[PDB]
């Protein structure tokens, strides 16, 4: 059954729950982002409406083949009537047409749901400046004074930096980046910038990157591997026996690898800085891990909720415990004791 954080109090909405079958009550069904623990369930087959961003949607049509009619794309930054409920989807600053959603209730409440967002400054002068919100609720993926990472900005200068080098150096190695679901287009898109060349991949990856809206995309990408000298594969992939085995078919035009794995947090974060990473090294192929998030850190997230001041706050991520949920409460409770709301 639909857990109540998936769920809009006073209208028929609910957020992100497509794995349930039909959910009583419920005249619409929203979409944050394409990202499959927050889409599994659709298919062709559904035939309630779908509110989504307008890149949500070109992917819910060509990657899962949902039918035009129900598919609802709605513009961004604009006040929009649905059902007689007024809201309005804000970039979140996540993955290409990731959305967080406010909904101004008949009663006079106001929600914020964030999807899934790495809170920034620039959301402090959007819509969000005019009026009050009463309820949130948040993506709590990082919630812990521990999850510190570097600006996006940073780890793309470092990885510009490093492959560069290496490439000016040996004029016959590749740049290999990993990939499994849409988000971090930034690390490939820049490598291959500084290069001068097109991202080369599958034929299953440059039609989901031809759904997102990049301008120019024409000029960066390709399906000629050959013709490329940076690959995206499979995050599976990346790693020796697999990269090896990708070396291989090659034939013969590359005499070194050099990849990146962009992840999300992990424990050399907290003892290992940016300027300071190695990479993993069995024979010619080296395997950089670097820490370029789509989500919120512990203090950017901080930042964003003391802003806001909400009156309430559900979180929707690592709510399936109750350590977890009682550790988020108590930091909750800190940031609006400090803050005065
Ligand atoms: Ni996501």
């Amino acid at each position: 059954t639909c857990p109540f954080y998936k769920k809009i109090p006073g209208t028929g909405f609910t957020v992100d729950a497509f794995q349930y079958g039909v959910v009583e009550g419920c005249t619409a069904y929203f979409l944050t982002h394409f990202h499959s623990d927050h889409y599994a369930g659709l298919s062709k087959h559904f035939t309630f409406p779908v509110y989504c961003s307008e890149i949500t949607g070109n992917l819910l049509k060509n990657k899962l083949h949902v039918q035009e009619q129900y598919i609802h794309p709605l513009p961004l930054d604009t006040e929009c009537i649905v059902n007689g409920v007024k809201v309005v989807l804000l970039d979140a600053n996540h993955c290409p047409g990731a959305v967080m959603i406010l909904f101004y209730l008949p009663n006079g409440t106001v929600i914020l749901h964030t999807g899934d967002f790495r809170a920034d400054p620039s959301m402090e002068r959007s819509l969000l400046a005019d009026q009050k919100v009463h309820m949130l609720y948040l993506d709590t993926t990082y919630c812990s004074p521990e999850y510190t990472f570097p600006s996006q900005q940073e780890v793309i200068r470092f990885a510009i930096n490093t492959a560069f080098e290496a490439v000016t150096l040996n004029p016959h190695a590749l740049v290999v980046c990993g990939t499994y679901s849409i988000g971090k287009e930034k690390v490939f898109l820049a490598i291959a910038d500084v290069l001068g060349s097109k991202v080369g991949m599958s034929q299953e990856k440059y039609k989901t990157l031809q759904c997102l809206n990049i301008p120019e995309i024409n000029s960066l990408i390709t399906t000629d591997m050959c013709s490329s000298l940076v690959h995206l594969l499979p995050m599976m992939q990346i790693n020796f026996k697999g990269l090896q085995s990708h070396l291989k078919k090659c034939g013969g035009k590359y005499n070194q690898i050099l990849a990146f794995r962009p992840t999300g947090w992990t424990h050399s974060n907290k003892f290992t800085r940016i300027a300071d990473v190695i990479p993993q090294t069995k024979g010619n192929i080296s395997i950089y891990g670097i820490p370029y998030s789509e989500h919120s850190s512990y203090l950017e997230m901080k930042r964003f909720v003391q802003w806001l001041k909400p009156q309430k706050i559900i979180p929707t991520v690592n709510v399936g415990t109750w350590k977890s949920r009682s550790t988020m409460e108590k930091y909750f409770r800190e940031w609006k004791l400090e803050a005065g709301y």
